């Protein structure tokens, strides 16, 4: 199967919010993302409704023609709003950055479990760590995504390639147990090909560096150009 | 005189700091714009940098092409910069939501002369007041901002026509005090046709809607099109 | 202020229902011609649900960023949905083609008085005809869209021009009466500047020819093509 | 191993036909297609005419550059029709959702022949049964086309990837019976990439999800990137 | 009103018989001009039927959305044809360049009134000559288009003011005999507008100077810009 | 290596001597070309100078980036004009209808020695027939260019594969001579793949079906289009 | 009252000269800007020949659409070259800025006359003096060519409205003496407005603003944008 | 990962000083290459500041999104400046073409040393000369960048092809040396495919060839261009 992008509309939200008006509409992003490369669309929806709002999820869940990774903390509310709205996926993340599976495997298996009776594919975010990510297989998550921002954030071109191999023999570890894995989250259209290139990687979930080109070329250009480098990349 | 269009790009670092990456940056923004129909561009330095920083305002000093409007509060920290940084333009605002000159005669004329020493064309941002209007004429700014916020938020076609008429015989008596009136904040490519038929208007600021359009459409696109629907109004 | 473009987009949905697929979606094509230059977006709620549905309608309330005209038949049902909706505008259309204001003033009345109690504005759609244009006014609907069809329809030049004449004056005496006067019914890009060039028309709202330069264009094309030769008409 | 991409333009005449004025055109649209990457044009002559007519048959069979696939029920009248026309394809066609061969081999085999008098390239739509595949090649057929409308309608992924299977199996047992095979009917922008990297494909005739993507983008783009996605499965 | 614009697409043809394929085809270009700013189609069927061909005039009969303006010679033949075709309009020419309508005052009688019983608008392609306007009028020609090719020629700057001053008072002088008048043979991007600023000019047919521009930037944009420099001339 | 691609620009001066004007200018159309795609230019200088003329060759000779391809017939006249403008590349053409080296022999075995002393390398454009390679390898000339108009006119699929075959092993048994092989004259958009495959290409000269696309798409996309066409069939 | 615009490709030269190489070549900056709104080009021939060269007036003459203006300072090598190339215009220039006509009534009498002679109409380059221009008016020369740069260069909006002053008197002035007048040098995307609203103007000439927009947007937007701009100034 | 590409800036610069105004801005094209496939921007600062300035390079450190590659002299100035500037990357080049390793090795061994303890990488711009190669990789530099402008400059296929192994040759042996080997001076749209396919290539530093297509077609598209033909080069 081709590599798949999943392009993360929050920040849409973020520069509507910075002025209360009913623009940019979150709706529309999704619309033009899904046709220009765009295999899924995710969301977070925090507590704090700050920026993404409980409307959008209504809509966009009525609105996508892919399907939606709704991103959330392991709270009783979030669960409770995940098993209505019925995602197709749901991604699991914390309040390096990656959710303490190991440290919590009732919670999670509660929470997988339950999240799995409502017909939702899970997603468990994680750092790249085997114990995590044996504890993901474990607690019975179909899905974990490895958190991509210390390899983002590499300083140096040696802590970077450092990044990488342990990003990389991370997946080949989960794929191992008989779990798909996804990353993103910090991704750029600098440092993505690298981790595209990773066999293992089933989808890419992107936000940010998307949101930062679509102001200044358009969301179509900037989702067809991350997906093109990520095609790329597995050839 | 061709009405002018000016480029708030606050937003550009507004989408930046919601990840304290580079990216993107105003600096790029503002080449855009200049070179899209923007005839200058405007930041709002906030006390809390949340937003845009010293090093925007820094750098963008040195790369726009037409002239910078920095807007801020009446304090001695930003008199302070404003006066290291000689903008073409300052525009002051406070921290409807218009400056209260009128009951700060006194503060506004020692900014304005203090400024105006420095060699930097000020302007009052004031509601659609005639008290606040004459205030202004009178404690030395050769330039005042019209806040067409109440406008943009109209509820209703009535409150709406209402406010226009409001804020064109506001700016008919700012130019009969020997003000040159600019306008700006909450304009939309659905309400700037109105403002922009307004003869007296000199320069239109303009932010949100703009970057709302171009993470969709992209900055330039987003920029022109704004600037002929100016035009268009004015012909 | 200028001549308005109202864009009836349920033939975007007569495409998706020959199919039963979700795409294409009313809601996108909405967002892109609202950002095209339509003022306005036109939905047409058939008591069959033919091509627009009660979901779009739903969604569409909640995604417009300008505003919504409904176009139906006048009975109980529709009439209790528009009031629920509330709808910027509700255009009274039949279940020469236009309504029969004249011979059911006591209907209409009361309608009008119904939908406007709810806050809607009501326009009446009419042939260009003295009788139904003075009906409509005395039961005090506040706008009336003239039906263009005949002229669009015309065979011959001769039969055009008396066409367009016969319009121009209806809307001059509509205009007479205190009535506010929209057309747009089967215009085309070849013949929408000769109504375009009438001065009382208020909002032209045009649908298939649009949508019909779409599926070889694009939308944003079509709908920026048809908003610049309808100013260019008025230039 | 080189696979075509064949572009049905029927909803370019169902948009038109819920008008009845010109346009949009079908001979426009195929024009457009055939130089945006499609290698054929399918039209559906149906009995009613209610899509597609005689005068677009007529005239595409004098306009299109590279040849047409005429898609029809076997009967006497569309028979006549196509031996008249003399287009390069036929695919026949009910009026699973397959034609069903087995249960008519003497129609199939006389209509085949008659075709193929005709110079006609005869392909069988039928479903992915094995049955039906080995009535086809008895029958005479040269080509079948494999309905993939099941495999799009599949709502979960574990229904998909078996509606997938059993279609590559049916291409490569069609492909073994000296048949050559077909597909398309359903296929959209998310789904065409598993169907196009089976082996043993042809040619894959799509509409609907074409031309929906053409409201959006115009029909250049979207036939341009079904065949991109087409390309790149198999690379 | 309106000035018109008419394109010749001859020259698709002539680029078409250089190799004796299908491509380019007249029926093609035809859609793209009347969807970039062409209010009609003109094509020139020669005797010899060396550019266009009795095909592309009976297609181009079906498939053009405007209106057909067919040039020919004067002879039963082409007459005949005219007849059977029914083009909207007629531009009779030879075959300085104009037809000699003084000197043939019979024959042109007849064609004028032949073609007029057809109910098919006729046009006299002539030279800004005194003589052969009198004469069109007199043989009851509703239609005269002035040769532009000596002006067109115009190699002195004084050469060519000459030329304009030549066919300005001679649309004038038609014009006051009750003719309509056109122009357009040689016209360019560079000399198009001082034309199109004469009053009395109806419709402009142009064709070579837009293919040539064509061949460069696609027709689409040719057209667009051709129309574009039009209307710009009359504001 | 790299499958090279020549465009030949013939029918822009064909298209602009249907007027005897300026435009369009082959000078142009080489610039576009080379910057899309074009690893080369050919000009055919006809001795009627029909198309091409004198000054098209000699400003072309200053102006073109990479290399010109020559193609003339074999007269004392063109030699000259050859060895005195010093093309880099010359393809000897008659004026099947390929070039007839065995039944001159002598002539062309002066012809090629003669422009190989000038430094020109030589191609003979001939048939995909033995004889004639034979013919041309004998005689000494570097390359030949297969002639591919029959394989372009194939008919049916099959009077067509039988092309294919036929100019296939012509290119091996040419390259088993020690000659470098050429073709191109007639390929179009749907048929210059399966040629460009063949392993032996070295260059596809290309002219009409270009010059025809880019009326209607405008030159570099026309030529950027092919160059990516032969891409994908040798990858 | 139609402004037009002049465009100067020297800079395109100085970019290629940095290096040495054929690219970019003037003759190709000349057929994209006489394309987008270009009405005539502009060299200049030094005598280090540094940018601009022999070759490319040689070509650049032979390849012009419209005309050519040559920029040369008065000596008997530039003179000689004039009479030789014949080009349209001949603009003296100096090798305030401006060109010293009172200091040197023979020598520009002489010039003027001879380049009269030869068909050149010339422009003398001289500042906005009044005794210049009466020189010019008594020297013979049909017209002149204010200085713009000392406008561009004014670094205060008042410096600038006063030299903006000086311009439009001295342009009444020079018309006034029967002078015909041009300007450009230093104009810009944002200063281009407030000269071309200057009623008596003729011809701007503008080359290394669009030259530098050309490096970012390309050519053909760049002088799209400055035609665009100037039209407007005299909308 | 995959070839890496370098924009040189320097000739935007040389642009801008050859008029002294502020545009173009070498940091706005750095913001445009990054963003359309360049990995690197390389500014070369020259003692005599004659193009890029020490302004430019200092907003250009706080601007990129990449990285910056300085071009500079081994000279006691230069060498304080890298030092403080701390770029990513330093190339030495002198003040065949390259530096002269082999004759100075104790002023490069320290040059690296102070540059490495500064934590800059180096890389020394050579001849594709292995005595050269040899002394840099003992002076301890980390890289070295073939010059390729001797194999650009070819002026026969066989100098060419000559050239070109002696170039694969070095890099070959240079990576022998646990050298890591980039190139690209004087590299073309034309020739950089052969030496892209080099597969000891790091990163190609391209300047000249991108810009001269920049001031035609704009640097986005040139940049992704030559991005295109590098990618394709090792595909």
């Amino acid at each position: 199967a081709e590599l798949l992008l999943g392009v993360n509309i929050d920040h849409i939200a973020t520069l509507r919010n910075a002025r209360g008006t009913a623009y940019p509409d979150p709706v529309q992003a999704a619309f033009i993302a899904e046709q220009a490369g765009a295999d899924g669309i995710t969301v977070h929806l925090r507590e704090d409704r700050r920026h993404i709002t409980d409307r959008d999820v209504r809509i966009l869940r009525q609105t996508l023609d892919t399907r939606m990774n709704l991103e959330m903390a392991v709270t009783e509310e979030m669960l409770a709003i995940a098993v209505e709205t019925k995602p197709h996926f749901c991604c699991l993340v914390p309040e390096e950055g990656g959710l303490d599976v190991a440290g919590q495997r009732d919670k999670m298996r509660d929470a997988c479990k339950r999240l799995a009776d409502a017909g939702i594919q899970v997603s468990l975010f994680i750092d790249a760590d085997e114990e995590q990510i044996k504890a993901a297989a474990e607690v019975g998550a179909p899905f974990i995504e490895i958190h991509t921002g210390c390899y983002a954030d590499a300083k140096t071109d040696a802590e970077q390639a450092q990044e990488l191999a342990r990003i990389a023999k991370a997946a080949t570890f989960a794929a191992s147990l008989g779990l798909k894995v996804n990353a993103g989250h910090g991704l750029t259209y600098h440092n993505v090909k690298a981790i595209a290139a990773i066999p293992e990687m089933h989808e890419l979930n992107i936000g940010h560096a998307i949101i930062g080109r679509a102001v200044m070329t358009g969301l179509k250009d900037a989702v067809a150009e991350m997906k093109r480098l990520m095609l790329e990349a597995r050839g």
